């Protein structure tokens, strides 16, 4: 009757969580040439990239110089919320306003670059998202720490029944079912998936408080799958093996975050200093209780190189599973590995 | 019929431990911020702390001054015992003695601060914890490495009777249900658990003994709640996460050891040497056979950071789990993790 | 209902992969010595090898040296094909050309030494394979990163109608009892078992897809096994008690890959630089879309000693098994051993 | 149906091998403390040791010196069989005719220091055993690495047939229920048990063989417990509470090797190298055929400090696990700790 | 007839430069015990010190806090000049306010402590000089990176006809004896000696500018001891015994700099980071050209004790040379080391 590990309660220990080391993709049967796999992806439930990779909403990471490189490379990037509301609206202009360079252009309706921006909770956030409507975006981003929350489902109730003819809405992080659930039913359009990643991330260390990203994934796609939401992988990625076992766990879409922090397209000056480089940028709109900041770059070369290996990387993952689109992907199994095929 | 394991008794192997790097807080519904959660808990039937932290009964950690900072800081401070009865009496009388300054400061009905002081078992033991609560203490532990024994037992059940309406008697280290039990029926206010709680700790080398943390909190509470007994971790704690995962795992409180030890209050003189700080200190009261002594610091700051910084991560973690109170934060749920997510 | 690992559907994880790192060859009833025990085993149906080693087809390992030295130490060698058709037949002539000092020779039936030689897919590939058909070569490895496909068991069953009665056919590289199923019906001669085997492998980092190999090669001998056909391990050997491991698993041959780059026997000059010794080699022919290559030495002496080494060890642990051929060693027992026991 | 590990098999992977670092002791009720606890242990069926320890046959560590240290201390030492007949005779001897100095002193009947002597398997062992059965010796170990051949038993029936009545016969080294239930059978007074125990060693690395020591202690003490044949465990110790562990696990005596290699009673002379001390020396007799020496010392002080720690050791699990026998020692209990408990 | 080093002038290569770690002080006849022996030496040609220890102009190394407790020591303190003249004259307000605690304590007239404050060149230079000569400072430093500059002697001389009588007029870096000399018929109560003393300093590196101290010093006594002028050593010191061989160089008075930067008294709040305590100061007035600014901490205990370990180490040094006092100790002869009596 006890549990082996301990106390009475077997639900105490709820589950066994799977990061990305844990499990690798089984090879199955394959008529799938890596050149001719297509590796589109839905978004949103309207949006569809070509490419299934979105940058993510981080003052070192995407701007509009970030998002418009990210737009024509097939995907899509969104402007981070640490400025203020006149200038991301500036930066959705910027994305909007400005044939054979680059084929695979995600555009909207108009022909202009698709383009997404990020949004807090609160009548700030609020006037902010008006404003970021107003100036042509694409997609809002209600993004937070912990977006199992009655703030945040409301801020995305709200959006999608004010602004949700025109955009979509996407909804912040989660990790489990409840929450995935949660967040479909208050009309988000796509899941954001991913609290406390990172092996020795400063959620861990400091709250205690973690989920691995394979089980997040599993957990919430069973939620969103059955309603069509699309849910994106953010966080825990450190090799393109790991993009490919986040689609193939269930998601749609993966978010790169440090990956894209020094490149060239990412904000900042390029210096050079003790014969390296790195990036310079020379509170108030940091308003998550939650977030990792609260709790307490190296140049990293251009964008296209990066999204070149890490789509590479995908497509012969697509190889391996017999994968010819994402959607067969995410039907590929998985196989877990101990820790003896761990050490290098 | 064999045990996977060997031999053919299934209970030679009693259960599998868990540390507090097994397992993660999962994130659930949540309206809770990490600034409005309440710490308060017990730390015995009768008191209560506005902060779950008390500081363990060692000479590197705790004298008169350590107790009266852990007192002011919401927790308590546990008086040890390496010294002549008289050198604890007054001790004892000191932080007796010693309104914006202190707001969570801990109190007694006479709004002195409240202190604990550690007594072990025999005759001088007897007369020591009579000296004690003559000099006006409030916890009396009943501190061995070992108290599945039936002298401390006595010791307990003694104390209960001569002094259990004027101190509260805490009975000392446990790691199974069954010590935990004889602990509450011989009458304990509370129970501290932990032995050889430390990865590669001097109990577990030297002796071959010990009990993963986890684990031992979820069965000294499985035999202490249903009785309302509050559990007290002591040992194995590394970070501010560790807290909150005590905590969660049905601990009322969390006793601070090497985490303590280097800091500013702690008794020692403050010395340089070598570009660096450390403590210095220029048995016949090492009286516990079993003691970790008998088998075989650098400063660290201010208190004030450590408690702040514990008690952040312990607020997020309240934030994360939808925990408004500590007892909320108990019936919190584990997710356990691989070797792969300890991975630097 | 959930899966403990996440999700609802219990085959997302399939299963758990055992590496070499992962068990250990029990002891058992012995009465064999190691000098007496019969290292002979089936590389393919129709060919035996007096001792179960194999080296690999790749261009840092074996050329038309390396597979004399191989074939005169007992075993085979495999010609890559990373050249044009003209080199590679060239060099199995050479190999073909070309008695008390090597009595382990393996032969065929005119006395000449046996090779193998390396085809890839496609209409380059049959010309390649018919070329060296006619040059005398006796083993066809059909070899590509993932045989799951339908082009490899196409070129499989039209080399096995064209040339099967000539030379046997070896399937390349599967990881499943499904792919090697696949294999078998196609006709082949052998089964090569392993896709990313290495801990940390390209082919595991950059696309995320691998197989742990002692549970590959349980796997592919489940679906060999009762069809006669011969099981080669390949890739994940880093000790000689791996060979062991391998042949207990079900593998009835061990490829030498990494092992066998560095020796004196291995293609390329011998250079002396900074105190050390290296190998030197002063694109169109490879054309395996997911080979590693498309995703992206030091001196070892001589080959004697490794192969005496490997042998050596191989002949302890069937002592030790108490099998007096390979067929028993097959049938020896596991312990699975837990992290502990990886510790140096 | 299919196996999870893979294969069809269940019975492939027998079992999961435990180690000393897998498992930790259990505190359990006590009334006993260190100084009173009763160490004395059944070395064989009618040979009660002082003191539960042997020191091994190997010709670092056992001469006639260290056999008569050894049985002072309350153990006893067996005699290496890496010398001549003659020669182990004459330490023998040696041992044989060399109050308060020495109260633990292990003696026969005629108040002689008990010795042990190490034999072969072959006439050349028969005729060692019959000297050293003439010379006075009183335990002969018929020690080999792999105990479960038809010679060993027949070498143990035989020496328990001619010299049984004077001198006690014990068995090499097994790992398996099995085995020790041959030598059982086989009229083996004690069963050494331990074959490739550590993490590291010759034996797994080379030959991919080996058993866990823990799991290896509880299967064969299930073979001998019931016919009252001591077991003694021998390998994998690296600290004192590893002999706790392996006693806890069912053996009556453990052997110590390289912990008493390097000691000054350990055969050498003492000479000084670079600020350091080391031991030298300055086959025919190694007739071991899978012993590690096929398959391919730091001076260390008194023994006196080496055997005080590990008794202090010892005692101290005896006072947590309250066992005032070895006997009671055998009964106490396992918790298998995970890889997040083996980090420093 | 050409120079050996290069070249026909031989007075290209002026001299050769020695610095600290050339010399050693020679033992004499000496009937002198370190405690008896008196410290006291000029610091101008009118203030008298009892430690010839000053603190040197840094924002780093001295403010208010540690100009007082300078002079407490029995030196004097000379407040940095990179801040606004009115916060300077506060400063030297400050340490103007502010019997058995400092019996060393330099005082003026008055019995208020004495202190020094630097100045540069220029209109703005003067009006700070004139604000501090009104504030109440004791001696001006007109410190300049290089001294022999006609701005920096019509400075000087300004001051010594304005505010001569009151207060004395210290001269900047100097490194020869010409620009000693220059200061000293420009009117200065002492020469300030160091251009580049350091080893490595950001003067030698990236200008190629230097002199080394020992050298330096000799050239300026030379310039000054004929007039009674004290030399002031400002750079070079590592070590108490350079100290020692400064003022047996002919200096009177040693400036302390980077040994005082770290200290408690010195400015800057004391942070805690990764275990260890540094400094932090939570342009317009770096207005001098050659300053090392132009070209281009970690905490270190209380004052008290860098201050009595350098007097010790002096103290011994005049026991040793039989110098009952520094001018005594300023005719010590020197022996100089080669390259062999530097290594470790």
């Amino acid at each position: 009757v006890p549990v082996p590990t301990g106390g009475d309660d077997p639900t105490k220990v709820a589950m066994l969580g799977l990061t990305f080391d844990d499990v690798l993709l089984l090879p199955a049967a394959s008529d799938v040439v890596p050149a001719t796999a297509d590796t589109s992806s839905q978004l949103t439930k309207r949006i569809r990239l070509r490419v299934p990779l979105v940058s993510s909403a981080m003052d070192t990471v995407t701007e509009s110089r970030m998002a418009i490189a990210m737009a024509r490379a097939g995907g899509m990037g969104v402007l981070h919320r640490n400025l203020p509301v006149a200038e991301q609206a500036g930066q959705v202009e910027t994305v909007k306003r400005s044939t054979e360079q680059f084929p695979l252009s995600t555009k909207d309706s108009d022909g202009r670059l698709l383009v997404g921006a990020a949004v807090g909770v609160g009548d700030d956030a609020w006037t902010r998202a008006m404003t970021l409507v107003d100036a042509g975006v694409d997609v809002l981003i209600v993004d937070t720490a912990h977006a199992h929350n009655r703030g945040v489902l409301d801020m995305v109730s709200r959006l999608k029944q004010a602004v949700g003819e025109r955009v979509d809405v996407v909804g912040g992080n989660v990790a489990t079912r409840a929450a995935a659930a949660a967040l479909v039913e208050a009309g988000a359009d796509a899941v954001k998936v991913g609290v406390g990643p990172g092996s020795i991330c400063t959620t861990r260390v400091v709250a205690g408080v973690g989920a691995p990203q394979i089980t997040a994934i599993l957990e919430a796609v069973a939620a969103c799958k059955p309603y069509g939401v699309p849910v994106i992988a953010d966080g825990g990625l450190q090799y393109s093996g790991d993009i490919a076992k986040a689609l193939a766990a269930g998601a749609s879409t993966a978010m790169l975050g440090s990956l894209l922090a020094g490149t060239a397209e990412s904000p900042g000056e390029l210096i050079f200093v003790n014969g390296k480089q790195f990036k310079s940028y020379r509170r108030y709109f940091q308003d998550d209780v939650l977030s990792e900041d609260k709790l307490v770059v190296p140049f990293r070369g251009p964008l296209g190189t990066v999204i070149h290996q890490l789509t590479g990387g995908l497509r012969a993952a697509m190889g391996y599973t017999g994968s010819a689109t994402i959607e067969q992907l995410q039907q590929a199994q998985f196989v877990q590995i101990t820790a003896a095929g761990l050490k290098e």
